[PDB]
């Protein structure tokens, strides 16, 4: 009871033109149902960009959006995403426990889902992320979030998340192609591969999803 | 050298629909300057809501934007809400230096600053934000972050938190009224209060903003 990814692959859709970011959304709709639309696009076109993928694809949608406020902020930030079509979005579980449940009451209330961003991916995580990552992981657990995030540039604590949340919670990984992971490795543990810039900056995104596609073709 | 902040009062536009946002900061523009605005009106109105305030009150607008992701994402973010005429960006410490240092790129190049968010105010904020607090300030310090936010509902990690960045760095405080902070006790410690909803739920939000600055006339 989980989504279903089309080929393990989540186009990070992170390009801040609405002309190139539909361009190359449609380019790649053979081989993805499932977009993450972020900050860098919404605060460039507007909420709407949501709608307009809808529109023109057969995508799923995922808010990217980190939602890291209080409690009362982070219910507003939510019942506007999900008013706007997001099917689930991105939670940060590092402000505590009461800031993840005011989203997921919100999600359950308006039926759609909450994703927890346990380590990122990044050097940066390793500074204060990283040393609460379990921990937020098992609060997430206890919460009974069942849709999770964590890193692809660090296999070994991909490895550990997905002890923590078990074989049955749902987690997609993003760090894969630009900052380093490796497809195939990352989908040990991950479900699902979140793959921006290796796509959307090739010169032919379709032929840089389909090659990612191929490599991981066994796992499928 | 520091943002002058009328009154030392900071209004949290978190009103979600246009016509009252509009209204009720124009009922009380007498008495503010500044307007933080978060992802409650953005995500609701869109970002044009920046230039809209900018044309009817003249006033300064922080974008509460809890800026938490990975470097390349952070810049996009901070590019974006520059364009829409945001005068700075709040920013979380909690994913690491190199994250705030993408921010602090962009603010330079685009002349606007950097809000460092330390702790919280929230009860979650104890889990894993405030075991890290201390250690963000001085991280920080080392980036030369200039600007700073810290909780009104703990006053005592208030007052650490200025100790830690000094009496020349900039200080704003939220959880003033509705989450339990006073508003004189905090500017013990901060340079300016927010304040939410204590006035944009009031009956009368001129009355209420009148009566908070005549609890502190004598501090300002
Ligand atoms: O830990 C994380 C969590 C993320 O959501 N992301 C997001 O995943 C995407 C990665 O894109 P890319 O493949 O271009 O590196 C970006 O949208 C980024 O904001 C990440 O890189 N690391
Ligand atoms: O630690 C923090 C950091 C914040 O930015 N905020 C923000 O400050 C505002 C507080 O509003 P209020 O006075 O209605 O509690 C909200 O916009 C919230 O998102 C906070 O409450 N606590
Ligand atoms: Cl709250
Ligand atoms: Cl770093
Ligand atoms: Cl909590
Ligand atoms: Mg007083």
């Amino acid at each position: 009871d989980v989504m279903d990814v089309m080929n393990r692959l989540i186009l990070a859709m992170d390009l801040m033109n609405r002309d190139d970011a539909l361009r190359v959304t449609g380019e790649v709709r053979e081989y993805i149902d499932t977009v993450k639309i972020g900050y860098p696009l919404v605060l460039s076109e507007g909420m709407d960009i949501i709608a307009e993928f809808r529109k023109r694809f057969g995508c799923r949608i995922i808010a990217d959006f980190k939602v890291a406020d209080i409690p009362e902020t982070n219910e507003k930030i939510c019942r506007a995403t999900f008013k706007a079509g997001a099917d689930a979005i991105i939670v940060h579980g590092f402000p505590g426990a009461d800031s993840v449940r005011a989203c997921l009451n919100v999600a359950e209330e308006m039926g759609r889902e909450v994703f927890l961003l346990t380590e990122m991916s990044h050097p940066g995580a390793e500074m204060f992320i990283q040393g609460a990552a379990d921990e937020i992981a098992r609060m997430g657990v206890d919460l009974g979030v069942k849709n999770y995030v964590g890193p692809s540039t660090r296999p070994e604590r991909l490895s550990r998340l997905r002890e923590i949340i078990g074989q049955d919670s749902f987690l997609i990984s993003p760090g894969v192609g630009a900052q380093g992971g490796d497809p195939g490795e990352t989908l040990r543990f991950a479900d699902a591969i979140i793959v921006g810039r290796s796509i959307y900056l090739a010169d032919n995104p379709a032929a840089a999803a389909a090659g990612i596609i191929e490599s991981i073709k066994d796992l499928l």
